[PDB]
């Protein structure tokens, strides 16, 4: 018989997709929309990285790479994780993937048997629950509150642990909230993993997009329980390159490379060489990160002042480039809110898919000029 | 609790791995080995494709691409499948993946429920059974015989169909036998699919590497039951670029795009723009393909002549760049023969993982000087 598998059939439809199509309708009928929907840097990838790609091409590095990545990059990864994150890892406890999303996907395929439970903290990145379910797992959600600045309360996470708990996913700096979790909270979560024996999955791709506080990595205290996920996409404006990386327990990294061998073989060889330059030339990369961080901070401040002036509520973000805005004064729910804003000329992402009901995610990875136009149209709606 | 999933632990230990470790050892102790193991072209990727990638870099095409691929590429894919394969497909029945391997992986994830049977023709590419089992599928092996030139008999295939049969994988030109299946055989196989209601998966990556006969795509006779898999890897010496493509039933393609969105998002954007050039610059691309095909033809003939002179048996290949050699005169089995050849200075691939027992796979994607060098060493294992 023909027909699709149960797993692919159990994929819920996005609310973002529904609003996106309407936005195209408007653009097509000539409506000028200011988009605050981007999930990637507006900056282009830095030249030192582009130049390394050009050299790789000229040197004919166009052949299959090992499943876990080019050895040079794995060594560079071991250094980065130790130097920047205080993580005690060897090159063999490192892996290169097709974006940080593939590292997460491979991870769940490697540790989840049907029925295994994964604790997710809402609001969450849309992809976490889908990948957990795809591998046959069970999503157990724990809520973080706006009045607590979207920082998890360890006691609330405590209530979601059962004997079937396999993993707990933590994402700081956070997408969609922009919250940076304090080290004491992160240490508390790591103690739960060690006490209850499960994996702590730390999604740290926004580590360099930090305006205040410090980025702490839970693997510093519980290396055998923690799988650290990261990548080049957000910090180096390399979303289209598809290069992610992770480190953690040897047995898990090895299993993750086995999954890559049966699915993608290895990430694009030229992108691996270009990423190696991003990691080795610290001087040029630092210059890009500081330039981007200063620009995002200015943009965040501009946006927040404006929202506040209008009376619109938003928890001040400490990292990444997103702000979750309460839509109560605009409409009774996010989707309706998103549609009215579309009609006023502003495209936003409804919070539905992230489990951030009553909110809309705004992205400031745009120009100041665009941010001021958006605040104007927002004022009209009000 | 912690631990690995049963699907990752269910993966078998490769026989290619044990000889390879022995080869690494030998190479460590200085030993010179002539490798006839390559699974990729020896040629570097053609200059026009390289230039198209530099253009995308200079234009800032470094952002996220749609899950099914850049629109420009899906369009050119529709033209390719129609022009070159006689396939009437629309761009929406087309998908771009992280190599042809991902296309196959995403497909099995999208169509196989635990228990479903997939018929695979042996000798087979190592990855087929792994991909089927990883998704819950049950492999059903149908042997092809050296006496029949490794071409399947529809009759033996018919005997293997059960009410649990969901798919039949066909790979022509074949890895590792080099066999090219005749249109009539390809039509008979397609017929069983329509007649017994299951999918026919046609791996056609070596289509442009054909020395005699003609490439027929079964999708022409059962378009609703067929998923045609291809890619730029073998044809344009782009293995490290990771760009594969497929076409077939609109509902399956859409499901495959859903698997990509939760795992890799989309293939590298720079590599997609590069591939469009290979697909659209018909003039430079054919010049490359004809050049390669001539070099492979010369090399196959030299290798076949030398083997016969040595009294060694191999079924004459009409496509790809492999030769399956009978190892009985050398040792009682493939593994022992491969180790003997290693000691004699030649590295080959044992037929064990491909279900080609008593054979060893030889690759002619290396220089004639290396082929000649290997042939001289062969005298020592008689």
């Amino acid at each position: 018989m023909r027909g699709l598998s149960r797993r692919v059939q159990a994929m819920k439809p996005s609310a973002t997709v529904a609003v996106n199509a309407k936005a195209l309708e408007l653009r097509r009928q000539g409506v000028d929309l200011v988009a605050l929907t981007a999930g990637e840097p507006d900056f282009d990838t830095p030249e030192h990285v582009k130049e390394a790609a050009r050299r790789a091409l000229a040197q004919g590095k166009t052949k299959y790479a090992p499943p876990a990545g080019i050895p040079e990059l794995r060594e560079a990864l071991a250094e980065k994780f130790r130097r920047e994150n205080g993580l005690s890892v060897t090159p063999e406890e490192t892996i290169v993937t097709v974006g940080g999303k593939q590292a997460l996907f491979n991870l769940f395929q490697a540790i989840l048997d049907p029925g295994d439970e994964v604790i997710v903290l809402s609001p969450y990145w849309v992809s976490y629950p889908e990948m957990v379910r795809f591998a046959g797992g069970v999503v157990v959600e724990v809520e973080t509150l706006p009045e607590e600045g979207f920082v998890p309360d360890p006691e609330r996470v405590r209530r979601a642990i059962t004997p079937r708990t396999k993993a707990l996913v933590v994402n700081s700096p956070n997408n969609p909230t922009g919250a940076v979790y304090p080290k004491e909270v992160l240490e508390a979560l790591a103690r739960l993993a060690v006490e209850h024996d499960f994996y702590l999955v730390s999604d740290e791709i926004y580590e360099h997009l930090l305006y205040e506080g410090e980025h702490f990595s839970p693997g510093r205290v519980a290396p055998e329980h923690t799988l650290t996920v990261n990548g080049a996409a957000k910090a180096f404006a390399m979303t289209g390159w598809r290069i992610g990386y992770a480190c953690g327990p040897k047995e898990v990294i090895k299993a993750m490379a086995s999954v890559s061998s049966q699915s993608t073989t290895s990430p694009d060889t030229i992108a691996q060489w270009a990423t190696l330059e991003a990691l080795t030339n610290q001087e040029a990369s630092r210059a890009f990160v500081e330039m981007a961080r200063e620009a995002y901070r200015r943009r965040r401040d501009l946006l927040l002042e404006g929202l506040t002036a209008l009376g619109l509520k938003a928890v001040r973000p400490s990292g990444a480039f997103y702000v979750l805005m309460d839509t109560s004064p605009i409409a009774p729910d996010e989707v309706r809110a998103a549609e009215r804003l579309l009609e006023a000329g502003v495209a936003v992402v409804p919070g539905t898919d992230f489990a951030a009901f009553g909110h809309v995610r705004l992205s400031y990875a745009t120009s100041e000029e665009n941010l001021r136009k958006a605040l104007e149209r927002f004022a009209r709606v009000l």
